[PDB]
């Protein structure tokens, strides 16, 4: 018996056969949610080094969890981030996407100042609880996750910010939940780090780098103080892996750029996800 953790802090148990693929589990989650735009979403697990890894949806799920996972839990989530949530057509799709974006914020995976957090929390509170005066006090706000890694904030800062959220909340009276969610996602959309996943590596000259995927293409960051380089999706002719190396074949001069990742299994994984993102964009 395995577990699928959903985007709203609920879970589903399920019996894992030997042959059932990751795709089959994803489709079952989608039927459960009545989600009709499933292409943006997939399933991930924590690997044996506690790193997040998206499931190979083509392969049987159970072998993947046995071989690479610490425990038989997968997480439902957005694997293909969209430049504009307005391209999501249906309310159920937007709501799931909203839950993911709120998660990205509350976990700190999209960095966020406290003032940005207060503005986002005001919209989330309107979306999640509706108009402020249905609740004869806002003392319930004190016991909810409102802010990124909020439990680590000083109590006085936390009290003050929660009071600001309560006041922002009153200003949003009359906003429906779909509209409040869209306004929330529209803000998160424009924040640095939205849609980004990255991995440690070295470039062909031994320097340490972070490499990964963003909306625009494959990015590389060095730790000097300069600026990241982005290989735009359409400037990328092909991608490959061999041993621990992951490679981009660029369209301009057929130049091939190598990157050395932690091991051969990591290079294959990075390759698989980056190929899939290239195809999606
Ligand atoms: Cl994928």
């Amino acid at each position: 018996v395995a577990r699928i953790q959903l985007l709203n802090n609920e879970f589903v148990e399920f019996t894992l056969s030997v042959e059932s693929t990751g795709q089959e589990s994803l489709e079952a989650v989608a039927q459960r949610l009545e989600l009709r735009e499933v292409t943006y979403f997939s399933l991930w697990y924590y690997n044996k080094q506690n790193q997040r890894r998206w499931v190979d949806l083509e392969k049987p799920l159970k072998k993947q969890l046995d071989k690479y996972a610490l425990e038989p839990t997968v997480y439902f989530g957005v694997v293909f981030y969209v430049p504009s949530v307005s391209q999501l057509q249906q309310e159920i799709t937007r709501y799931q996407y909203y839950l993911q974006l709120k998660k990205d914020i509350l976990e700190g995976s999209i960095p966020c100042t406290l003032e940005q957090a207060i503005q986002l929390a005001g919209l989330a509170v309107q979306a999640d609880f509706g108009d402020f005066d249905q609740y004869e006090s806002q003392d319930f706000l004190q016991k909810f996750a409102l802010f990124p890694v909020g439990w680590l904030q000083d109590e006085k800062v936390l009290e003050e910010a929660t009071q600001k959220v309560a006041l922002l909340h009153q200003k949003y009276r009359g906003l429906t939940a779909p509209d409040a969610e869209m306004l929330y996602m529209q803000e998160v959309e424009r924040m640095d780090g939205y849609g980004e996943e990255s991995y440690p590596a070295k470039d062909s000259q031994g320097s340490d780098i972070s490499i990964g995927a963003c909306l625009e293409g494959i990015f590389v960051k060095h730790k000097n103080g300069r600026h990241p380089v982005v290989f735009r999706w359409h400037d990328i002719a092909n991608m490959s892996h061999n041993k621990s190396f992951f490679a981009l074949e660029l369209a301009n001069k057929e130049e091939t750029i190598q990157f050395q990742t932690e091991d051969m299994e990591t290079a294959k994984y990075i390759w698989r996800l980056c190929v899939a993102r290239h195809k999606f964009y």
